[PDB]
């Protein structure tokens, strides 16, 4: 079968912080993106949908930075909250490298997805 995993630590004494209010919260966990339905090879010019979700998403309104790699760049905020798919159409065929960055007042999570788009060739 197939499965993923993660792991990273980040803690330091109270040296500095850009916050004027102490509120109870927790960092992001189990953050990753997925493509609508298991697809093998998509054709060029077909808008692709990216489904994002979280395991606990306890953290508050967090920021999200999606990197298409093909010059396209967008900055979404509270993606999980809005639970809205990310549409994106390609022009030329070729495996693309997608990534995401999440950093909230509590913690920060990141993920990377690989997309493949083959031309009109058989298959």
């Amino acid at each position: 079968g197939s499965s993923g995993s993660s792991g990273c630590e980040g803690g330091v004494d109270m040296q500095q912080s850009q916050v004027q209010l102490q509120c109870p919260l927790t960092p992001p966990r189990g953050l990753q993106v997925s493509i609508q339905g298991e697809a093998v090879a998509v054709r060029p010019g077909e808008d692709v949908l990216f489904v994002v979700r979280q395991e606990q998403g306890d953290v508050l309104t967090t920021k999200y930075q999606v990197d298409l790699g093909d010059g396209f760049k967008a900055m979404y905020v509270n993606l999980t909250l809005t639970g809205e798919p990310i549409r994106h159409r390609y022009e030329s065929p070729g495996i693309y490298r997608v990534s995401v960055r999440a950093e909230n007042t509590a913690g920060h999570d990141e993920a990377v997805l690989f997309v493949q788009v083959s031309g009109p060739s058989s298959g």
